[PDB]
């Protein structure tokens, strides 16, 4: 019954305010409006043509995803990935797509973050969840963290501060991994040393690897497996070294078949899927957004328009695909009880 | 004729006594807006900076050059607010310091030139406030990216006439490599201040650069960890040379004939988030005068050493105006 109930119930924070869990609907759990650096969009909007050009590009892209069935995206851009929550709020309103904003730290923290203690980082993450981001009043609904191989000492602090903020607020944790180095195992160990429940943790970029034994072992422990970069592929772009380095040479079909493999091995309930797409991208080489758009014009609509029909023909029932894209994110994003 | 400040353009005669290397807040891009509670609050930081700039003003300072770049967390709206409430001109900076994020580190020399030009010719962010100086940095041998920033700074200076000021590891003679790269771009040494030059005691390094026409930034005079020897982080940042030792380098360059090329400052701040947490309180505990340290302590020290008032006015008024005046 309660799955049909919109006008009451528990709540997820978005850039437009709280929404009920049922309103979230089809949710992409790892996306970006703009992948940048802190303060960069405000200091140099001409890098993106203009701020207005970026807004208009993002609103059209979100409308394309919405027409394909998407109702919510989780923007896992942190402070140091140049998250501008005022941009998210504007494009969410214009496109009528819910956007959940993130706290945490990604792979480019400035000195003012790198020098902080685990206690200080915990207060910063709590601030963005409990008080709001900057002076906007918009509260983060997820905590994003990152490793790229064996964790640095600072990255361990970030992982611990994220676990502590999650336990205190109930909001979930989502991670960036170097999947081929099995980063999720060390992340899991640190999270579990802090008492964090695996069901509150998504081990991301897990479709970057073909090692099913690594993925199923994490899923068997209750971790969520983020198969979040399905359209990332430089096939056909072999003469472009920067695009090949970033997007890899594994096909989207290979990445998507990992979704079916986890389903076949009984781990449907542990799967989250996404595109890891963006509408602006300044933290890499200059032409990269144009290159990515030439590869995947569907943008964030790639999961519903391409991946779902591909898995359907492979025999995955629609109800299973709806469970992965609607129910699984709703359980992930719904805050748990605060500790104490 | 005019110098751009955070309150708009001013004429050369309005600059007056000018501190040429200062910071309202040493931070990181976006950090003040995202975590103002690190500084107590934004309002507390404003109040502290206004009290400090008002004390400097009462001591005779009329202008400071805030050499905080994008990646040092420059918030030009903060600079404008504090400048207005203390009635002290503030010149803002473009360029890049020692902590550029990926979106900067990945850019070409042409792209960086366009960014520096934007902040000088158009304005910083959406504020309409234009930079009046370009800040660059090395810490020993330049990284490949730092070479790009030095060349972009030279190109922006040549296009606009605004000067370049540098951060050095002075004991590694970084000014020599900076000079080499600048001159390979056709930049005049008279448009360049080699900063943190009081961090070294090698007079021959400084005089050779000044004999080539460079300006010499003796800009961290009150930086000293004397009395803080049990504090490893303060000692590493501030050094164990006394302020008197740093100030005597001013007199030495005067005595060697370079008074027209000396620029003096405090390199002080009112907030400081890019280092260890307690550092601003520690620094304030050894120099309560803050930015007033140059007029209240260094000036009398040099006057007792026999430096005439006309020479000290030349260094603190004439030189900064000549340096900041475009082209
Ligand atoms: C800012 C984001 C982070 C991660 O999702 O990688 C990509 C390349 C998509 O950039
Ligand atoms: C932000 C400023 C930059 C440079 O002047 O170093 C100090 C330590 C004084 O911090
Ligand atoms: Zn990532
Ligand atoms: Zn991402
Ligand atoms: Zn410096
Ligand atoms: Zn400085």
């Amino acid at each position: 019954i309660s799955e049909f109930i919109t006008n009451s119930g528990d709540r997820i924070n978005t850039v437009r305010g709280p929404i009920t869990i049922s309103e979230a609907g089809f949710t992409l759990t790892h996306e970006h409006i703009c992948g940048s650096s802190a303060g960069f969009l405000r200091a140099w909007p001409e890098f993106f043509g203009s701020r207005a050009a970026l807004v208009e590009k993002a609103v059209r892209g979100l409308r394309r995803a919405r027409a394909a069935g998407v109702r919510t995206i989780v923007d896992v851009s942190t402070f140091d990935a140049g998250r501008d929550v005022s941009l998210l709020a504007e494009v969410s309103r214009a496109a009528d797509v819910h956007i959940v904003a993130a706290t945490g730290l990604w792979e480019d923290p400035p000195l003012s973050m790198r020098l902080r203690s685990v206690e200080e980082l915990t207060q910063f993450f709590l601030r963005e969840i409990q008080y709001g981001i900057e002076d906007t009043g918009i509260r983060a609904g997820i905590i994003k963290v990152a490793t790229q191989g064996k964790a640095t000492p600072f990255q361990e602090l970030v992982l611990r501060a994220a676990a502590r903020a999650s336990l205190a607020t109930g909001v979930p944790v989502t991670t960036h991994t170097f999947a081929s180095q099995r980063d999720g195992e060390q992340q899991a160990a640190i999270f579990e040393s802090e008492g964090l429940s695996p069901s509150r943790v998504c081990i991301g970029h897990s479709d970057d690897t073909d090692d099913l034994s690594y993925l199923t072992a994490l899923a068997a422990r209750g971790y969520l497996i983020g198969l979040d970069g399905i359209p990332h592929s430089a096939i056909g772009l072999e003469d472009n070294a920067s695009a090949s380095a970033l997007l890899g040479n594994r096909s989207w079909q290979t990445r998507a078949l990992l979704i079916k493999a986890l389903i076949d091995q009984g781990y449907m309930k542990q799967i989250l899927v996404s595109n890891d797409w963006l509408f602006g991208f300044s933290s890499y080489v200059t032409n990269i957004m144009d290159v990515m758009d030439s590869v995947n014009p569907d943008g964030m609509a790639f999961i519903p328009l391409r991946v779902i029909p591909f898995l359907r023909e492979k025999g995955v029932p629609q109800e299973t695909l709806a469970g992965i894209t609607v129910t699984n994110p709703a359980r992930f994003l719904s805050p748990t009880l605060r500790a104490s």
